[PDB]
Order: C-alpha cells, then sequence, then structure tokens
C-alpha cells in the first residue's frame, strides 16, 4: 500500500509517494520527509483514493 502525498506548502510544492503498512505510520513517514523541506502544520488524509496531503 503506498500513498500519495502532495505537499501544498506555501513556498514550495511537490507531491511524492511512501511505502506504508498503515495510517499512522504513514502520517509520521510523509511528516518526515516534508520536515526535510520545513513544511509542518495542517495534515490531511483522502483515504478515498489513497492520497496524502498537507498544507503550511
Amino acid at each position: 500500500m503506498t500513498y500519495k502525498l502532495i505537499l501544498n506548502g506555501k513556498t514550495l510544492k511537490g507531491e511524492t509517494t511512501t511505502e506504508a503498512v498503515d495510517a499512522a505510520t504513514a502520517e509520521k513517514v510523509f511528516k518526515q520527509y516534508a520536515n526535510d523541506n520545513g513544511v509542518d502544520g495542517e495534515w490531511t488524509y483522502d483515504d478515498a483514493t489513497k492520497t496524502f496531503t498537507v498544507t503550511e
């Protein structure tokens, strides 16, 4: 299971897919990535199409 993250950072936007066994580990896994960019604030989850999304 691999969800798709959508970075809606104000000064930065992107998107990457990560492999996670559950939604919990998926929240920190992606968060760990965004951190390497400086995008931390509100986090959303689209269980409708397996697509993660975050917006600073």
